C-alpha cells in the first residue's frame, strides 16, 4: 500500500513523525507488515478546494488488494481523522482517491509483485 | 472534478487567479458545483516532452462521471486552451490523464461517495 | 508513454542529464518515439519506504498500450537499475505504478489520442 498526501499546509505545521505515524496506521489498517507501506507527504503546495485556499489536501491510497466499498470508507474515517488531527484540516476539504493495483502493475526490486 | 497541472514554467509565470478561473472554467465544463472542484498547480517542476525542457505540462482530471471520448475532447481544448493562454505552454506540449472515478473509491469528509 | 518519479534523493543528486536518458530507455523499451515521451523528476520529497527515509522512490508509468504483465518485469528492471546507477536507490526500495491508459483518456494537442 502506498499513500500521498499533497497539502497547502505548511511544512512547519507538519509534526515531526508523522511520516512514521502514517506508517504505522496503515500497517495496521491494511493488515500490512510495515516494510511493505511507503508514504509521500507534500506540503506548500499552490492547491484550492471549492475555490478556497484555506487548509484543504489531495490524497491517494493505492494497494495491492485490500481495496473495496466498506474498507475505503474505513480508511477515509481514519485518514481524514489523522489529517485533522495533525494538520488541522477538515475532513470536508479532504479528497482521497483509492485504487486498486494488480499485483502485475506494480513494479518493484527490478520486477512486479505478479 | 479533481485538477492537477505539473509544469516546468516557474511560479512567478503563473498568473494570480489562475486557481479560480480553473475552478470556474471546470465547474462550467462538467457540469458540477464549484464547491467539489479541486485545483492544484505544481511549477518549477524538472520535466521533459518529447526529450525537451521547453515549457510543457502533465495533467490529470479525475471525476466521478462526466469522463467520456467527447467529453474529454472537450476538456482538452479547454485546458489546452487555458495553459496556453495564462502559462504559455503549447497545447502540442500537454498530457492529460482523464479518470473516471467509482464513487466508491473516492473518500472526502470521513466516508466515500458511495 | 509518461513517467514519473518522486523521490527523496536531493536535486544535486540528479545527474546532468538524466531526464534525456530516461526519454531515451524509455523509448527503446515501449519502442514509442521519444519524440511522444514525457518524464518527470521530483527531487527533495518528503517520503519514507517501511517506515524509514534511506532514499527511495515512487514512481508511475502511464501508457496507452505496451502494459502488461511481462512487459511491466522488464519495465521494472531497466528503471530499477537506472534509479540504482543514477541516484543510487535500492531496487527494494522502489515501487513503480503501471497504466495502461485507454486513447481517449489522454488529452492532448486540444484533443485526444483517440
Ligand atoms: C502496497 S502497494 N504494498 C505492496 C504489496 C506487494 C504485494 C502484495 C501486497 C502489497
Ligand atoms: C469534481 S466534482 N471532482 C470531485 C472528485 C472526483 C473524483 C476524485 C476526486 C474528487
Ligand atoms: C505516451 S502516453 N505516449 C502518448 C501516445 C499517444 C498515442 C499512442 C501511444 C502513445
Ligand atoms: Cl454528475
Amino acid at each position: 500500500p502506498m499513500f500521498i498526501v499533497n497539502t497547502n499546509v505548511p511544512r512547519a505545521s507538519v509534526p515531526d513523525g508523522f511520516l512514521s505515524e502514517l506508517t504505522q496506521q496503515l500497517a495496521q489498517a491494511t493488515g500490512k507488515p510495515p516494510q511493505y507501506i511507503a508514504v509521500h507527504v507534500v506540503p506548500d503546495q499552490l492547491m484550492a478546494f471549492g475555490g478556497s485556499s484555506e487548509p484543504c489536501a489531495l490524497c491517494s491510497l493505492h494497494s495491492i488488494g485490500k481495496i473495496g466499498g466498506a474498507q475505503n470508507r474505513s480508511y477515509s474515517k481514519l485518514l481524514c481523522g489523522l489529517l485533522a488531527e495533525r494538520l488541522r484540516i477538515s475532513p470536508d476539504r479532504v479528497y482521497i482517491n483509492y485504487y486498486d493495483m494488480n499485483a502485475a502493475n506494480v513494479g518493484w526490486n527490478n520486477s512486479t509483485f505478479a
